């Protein structure tokens, strides 16, 4: 070092002057370079290259015995390790033609994994349309001809962790610098892969452990590991070129924001566990270490690591997961499937896995955590076994005899443990080894972090600034995103009056060299992109494109590509007919933007003014919308307001190639919008406002009840001397029910009839009668899918169905088809302005927590029919003496703003019934009550039964976990089949006051199966009693009296209820905790 | 849970000696017998002992009175 | 940090499974990045940027008595410091209209010692045959012309 290495001082001590260089600086214990890479060669050729296939170049996952099975992951990583070798080998010109060896391996390797993808395209094309295991791509392929081994029924084959596995290695090789895919339709190929790629988010997965879950019976639950990696993948891909340098604009890849988008959504509030049955697992440290760098929060990170080390970690290596029987002791190995209670006897003899040591080290290494590694390296070292030659062997697993499982459940680590089949000579594990070597490269400093990651998956705190679609300029930790706006008329006269009253618009005869599509040639156009005859190839399915698709600007043809959001367009439903509605839209989509933008450049955000929504009373809501727009900030939002092509003029913009390479004879047609011609008949020229008052009011003198056994004759008549809209619609919806709607009427079929009066309803806003038609047509809204798949992203289950009746569960994503059926075939019972009712509500609640999730924290299950029973009730009680008007007939606008009315976290005031009433009919419960719930369970025997269903004890412990999902849906399960809200509230405040009681008296314990019903029926007794004592009340039935009784103060429900719960458990036996030194007590 | 008024030692022991009578009686078809020569010789814990009799009388003289939350703890509804 | 940012262990202690994200953590002294970007846009306003010649965008070397000598490396020392505040500045979407003045005070500074040498080519050509101190470019140039 310095000072050190000059020691040119030849008199006394002075100051020297003469170059000092630093090859002359004192050098490490002598071991040159090439000496080290030579033994680093010969222990991988010896064991991991010498195990390949020449003919695919699949590396077998058994090295004995002659198996031909051979998996994806295990090749991928060796082909990772070989690379690792190979970038190690590049820093020395004298390589004796060492490095192109390598370099090949990793191609050979990836060059067949893609020749057995490639083998399989209807399975592609299959899984593109209808993903399903029995359609899914496989994942175990022969090892000497890249052939299919294992069928469906006995594997499954349904693994995404892979495929996304191989794209992302595959971006990392091509960025680094390699020659994969030769030829276009390998670009195809790969780019229909991603877009199978793209809806990982609802298909369930076996994981990467191949078994589907704990329970090991054949179930796919969604996993975070294969949501986190495909997330990676997709932003690997985005705008990737695959041919390297020497490529051009025709062989990249494209992908869907939304997509991306959803994985994120579905990934960032499940991360902390692993699946619904699986709280941890070692799974994820793929996910959030070196394989995918996909978590960019740090904390949750932090958290994530913390849970893992703390219960995974073992002293021979990590546990997969709680309570495997993966080779264990006590597996049967002639039953591929467990049973229930099964799973509790692998507690305590879990294998452990080495690699995961490995993992650990790479990961400290990519941090800079020195002091890690080397805990990890030295934990590792006993732990490797040696070949005959020296070269070290890293085992599969580690099992328990059987003689020692007793001793090692005792006292979880004192006894000694064996290793695998695969941790001695003979056998070995090229995962392991190919892991092995990327570590010991990765720590010895002959490879940097920058080297193996060229796309820089992982970046430091200090450089979170400017990546595209994972942070923003401004930061990770804020958000002032600006939108701009701009302001398209359709005609010179709607633009006149726009300026009339100082709102600036354009036109699109204004802005001739820009062109504006709408949603559907966009998807149109990407319709066209993944075209392949050879193979057969359908390209990316037709799908709407969400508010970030249609925010960029594209150039088609040489012609710049404008397109504004979907919320400006309409097809059948009368929602679009209220302008607030509008509004509320547009900020929505705003926020929502806002919130989920992080590319680069501004988002463009184009707003559409239609003269129809500008006529009568709705025009001041839209003039000060546009005023709030032209002042800068709207809804929180600030934006800005400008030409368009100022706009557009420096921007970035999206080049779509693909369609020049198409080899279509003739270009299809796109439709541009065009300005609307003004009329030649009436020339209206934009008039005012002109409120006026051309309505009148009548309620329907015909109900469904009366006007059903009449005659054909007599009901015609009625219906042409009537003038009621609403007793109109019902004598047609009563006339298709009956004489069908080809009936030919006097004006008309009836059908037509009953479009033109619900189109006249709608244009003379009568929600009573457009609603009545809804429900009689059956019509049915393209939102209703995407917000139920928000939904269930969100890990919140929804129930469709009347109050008080039959009710079903939407589980699992599903098409829109089935849900229509769904809804309109299960409730006939009922009135079909039902239907209307639930999906307006549907809608509204899923655009509530597309921007506001705190709303709703606490209920996990949403029910439509309770909700509108809620609904009701506050309409009643907002009605006071009077009755309440109606909940069919308040529009849109006030069914959403009392609806939020409602949502309110409390409503102080009122009595105590009203919310007992609103918070039962909300599903609404205490944060941790479900945790208070399983201590009860696990300190009260033979179950607990309510409402007739009975919950077991025995399976739910030995199955079951405290934190682990299932619990919660079973809980829930268990706990709806009570009728009436205020009965559960009493049921869960009971259970809430057994809970206390039971952590504050741990000495106490119930005899047997506790009835709530019982406690139920004893406060009731005593609540009497003590009234009738009180002011001489004789007894009365029903629960009027009890729930407006406050539940905390002077002889509040929760004295009873505790007053029972004490007087059930002194009945039974009290034990004395020996610990304790309460004597005599 | 606090204490409304002034407590009074004889009161509890008279309810307990009641209860655990009452229970005699219920259970073996005993006859009330005044003087609690059969009280003191049920031990002061395990099944039906003097400690649960204790315990249910004081508990039910608390419950009587007012009960003030404690905002410190989290526990809500309750 | 962790562990702190948490605090959620409403009973006793356990484990917790919820997000937590990182704009609940604790910040520092209360200051939006704005002031402090503005405070430093207004000391370079009152200090640096008040003295440049508009016709040629040079900085001048002396700040009184009406001198008209400016050199070449304070103009540049200066158009970095109009640079750096820019850069500083585009961390923020809503700039009020500031990071493209600093944008500009660069690029007319590098325009105006661009321009100052392009008025002597000549002397470019004489330094590419000959280097000599009698045949260099300039290195003061007017202020103002
Ligand atoms: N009316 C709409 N409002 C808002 N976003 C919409 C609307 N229609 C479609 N989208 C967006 O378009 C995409 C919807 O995709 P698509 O309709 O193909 O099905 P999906 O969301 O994958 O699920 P599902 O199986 O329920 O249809 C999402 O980005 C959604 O946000």
């Amino acid at each position: 070092w310095k000072v050190l290495e000059r020691r040119a001082r030849t008199k006394r001590s002075g100051s020297v002057y003469e170059p000092l260089k630093s090859i002359n600086l004192p050098r490490p214990d002598n071991e040159t370079l090439w000496d080290k890479l030579d033994h680093y060669y010969r222990i991988v050729k010896s064991t991991l290259l010498l195990y390949q296939s020449p003919t695919t170049g699949l590396f077998p996952t058994k090295t004995c015995g002659g198996d031909q099975k051979a998996k994806i992951q295990d090749s991928l990583y060796c082909a990772a390790g070989a690379w690792a070798l190979a970038l190690a080998y590049r820093r020395i010109d004298d390589d004796k033609g060492r490095t192109h060896e390598l370099e090949h391996s990793a191609i050979k390797c990836m060059r067949g994994i893609l020749y057995c993808y490639m083998r399989q395209a209807d399975k592609v094309q299959q899984f593109k349309q209808d993903p399903r295991p029995t359609t899914c791509l496989h994942s175990v392929f022969n090892v000497h001809t890249g052939d299919e081994l294992l069928s469906y029924e006995e594997y499954g084959h349904l693994q995404i962790n892979a495929v996304s596995l191989y794209l992302l290695y595959l971006v990392e090789m091509i960025s680094s610098g390699l020659q994969i895919i030769y030829n276009t339709d390998e670009v195809s190929f790969i780019q229909n892969l991603v877009f199978c790629v793209e809806r990982v988010y609802r298909v369930p997965d076996f994981g990467v452990w191949e078994r589907g879950s704990k329970y090991n019976n054949g179930s796919t639950e969604l996993h975070s590991s294969s949501v986190g990696l495909a997330k990676a993948a997709l932003e690997a891909i985005n705008g990737f070129n695959l041919f390297g340098n020497q490529g051009c604009s025709w062989s990249v890849i494209f992908v869907d924001l939304d997509a991306h988008n959803r994985n994120r959504q579905t990934l960032c509030s499940l991360l902390p566990r692993e699946s619904r049955s699986h709280n941890t697992d070692a799974a994820l440290l793929p996910c959030i270490s070196y394989p995918a760098f996909a978590l960019d929060d740090e904390v949750l990170f932090s958290q994530t690591l913390d849970k893992v080390v703390r219960k995974l970690k073992g002293k021979y290596g990590f546990k997969r997961f709680l309570r495997d029987g993966y080779r264990t002791s006590l597996e049967d190995p002639n039953r591929c499937y467990y049973k229930p209670a099964e799973i509790k006897l692998f507690d305590g003899i879990e294998c452990e896995f080495p690699i995961f040591f490995l993992y650990m080290m790479i990961d400290g290494v990519f941090r800079g955590n020195p002091k890690q590694v080397q805990e990890y390296q030295d934990l590792l070292t006993p732990v490797l076994h040696h070949t005959t030659e020296g070269y070290p062997v890293v085992p599969k697993y580690y099992y328990v005899p059987a003689d020692f499982v007793e001793y090692e459940k005792n006292n979880p680590g004192s006894q000694k443990r064996f290793p695998s089949n695969c941790g001695r000579d003979g056998k070995l594990f090229l995962w392991g080894q190919a892991l092995y070597i990327i570590a010991k490269l990765l720590a010895d400093e002959l490879i940097s972090p920058k080297d193996i990651d060229p796309v820089q998956r992982y970046v430091p705190l200090k450089d979170q600034r400017n990546v595209s679609m994972r942070f923003s300029n401004q930061g990770p930790l804020e958000n002032d995103l600006v939108v701009h706006v701009a302001l398209i008329a359709e005609s010179q006269r709607l633009q006149v009056f726009l300026n009339t009253y100082g709102i600036q618009t354009q036109t699109p005869q204004q802005v001739e060299p820009i062109q504006i599509w709408p949603q559907q040639e966009l998807v149109k156009a990407y319709l066209q992109l993944g075209i392949n005859e050879k193979l057969g190839l359908s390209g990316r399915p037709d799908r709407p494109i969400g508010c970030l698709g249609t925010s960029k600007i594209y150039r088609i043809l040489g012609k710049t590509v404008v397109c504004y959001p979907i919320i400006f367009d309409l097809s059948d439903f009368y929602m679009s007919q209220d302008v607030f509605l509008l509004i509320d839209d547009i900020k929505n989509a705003l926020q929502f933007i806002k919130q989920y933008w992080k590319m680069h450049g501004r988002p463009l955000f184009l707003v559409l003014i239609r003269e129809d929504n500008i006529r009568g009373s709705r025009f001041n809501p839209i003039l000060d919308m546009l005023a709030a727009l032209k002042k800068g900030i709207i809804g929180g939002v600030k934006v800005h307001v400008d030409r368009l092509q100022t706009l557009i003029s420096g921007a970035v913009v999206e080049q779509l190639d693909f369609l020049r390479i198409s080899d279509t004879e003739e270009l299809p047609e796109f439709k541009s919008f065009e300005e609307l011609e003004p009329p030649k008949h009436s020339k209206v020229k934009r008039q005012s406002s002109t409120p006026s008052a051309p309505e009148l009011g009548q309620q329907p003198d015909v109900n469904i009840s009366e006007w059903k056994d009449k005659p054909t004759h007599e009901i015609l008549q009625k219906l042409n001397d009537c003038s009621c809209l609403a007793s109109q619609a019902i004598l047609l919806g009563i006339l298709l029910k009956r004489e069908g709607p080809n009936f030919i009427t006097k004006e008309g079929t009836v059908s037509d009839h009953i479009e033109r009066v619900y189109r006249r309803a709608g244009s003379q806003k009568l929600w009573l009668a457009v609603r009545y038609g809804a429900a009689f047509t059956q019509k049915f809204s393209s939102s209703i899918a995407p917000h139920i798949t928000t939904f269930l992203v969100h890990g919140k289950q929804v129930t469709l169905g009347a109050f008080g009746h039959e009710e079903e569960v939407i589980s699992n994503p599903l098409s829109p088809r089935v849900i229509q059926n769904i809804i309109y075939y299960k409730c006939n019972t009922h009135d079909e302005r039902e239907a209307v009712i639930q999906q307006e509500l549907v809608i509204h609640i899923g655009w509530i927590i597309s921007n506001n999730p705190e709303l709703f924290s606490g209920m996990l299950k949403i029910r439509i029919g309770w909700i509108i029973h809620a609904m009701e009730y506050e309409l009643q009680i907002r009605g006071g003496d009077k009755p309440a008007l109606d909940l069919y007939q308040l529009s849109p606008s006030e069914v959403k703003q009392l609806l939020l009315d409602i949502l309110q976290p409390q409503q102080n005031g009122r009595c105590w019934l009203n919310r007992r009433q609103i918070d039962g009919s909300l599903n609404r419960t205490p944060t941790g009550f479900y945790d208070r719930v399983w201590q009860i369970l696990e300190r009260t025997p033979n179950g607990i039964i309510v409402a007739g269903k009975h919950l077991p004890q025995q399976p739910t412990l030995s199955d079951m976990t405290m934190y682990e999902m299932n619990f919660s849906l079973l809980v829930e399960d268990t706990l709806g089949n009570i009728d009436q809200p205020q009965y559960r509230q009493i049921v869960v405040e009971l259970l809430m006051v057994v809970s206390i009681v039971l952590e504050r008296n741990p000495e106490l314990e119930f005899q047997d199966k506790v009835d709530l019903d019982r406690l139920v029926k004893e406060a009731f007794n005593e609540f009497q009693k003590d009234q009738s004592r009180l002011k001489e009340i004789e007894k009365q039935d029903d629960m009027t009296s009890f729930y407006n009784t406050p539940p905390l103060g002077k002889r509040g429900t929760c004295s009873y209820l505790t007053k029972a719960v004490m007087n059930l458990l002194l009945e039974g036996e009290v034990k004395p905790n020996n610990d304790d030194p309460c004597l005599i007590s």
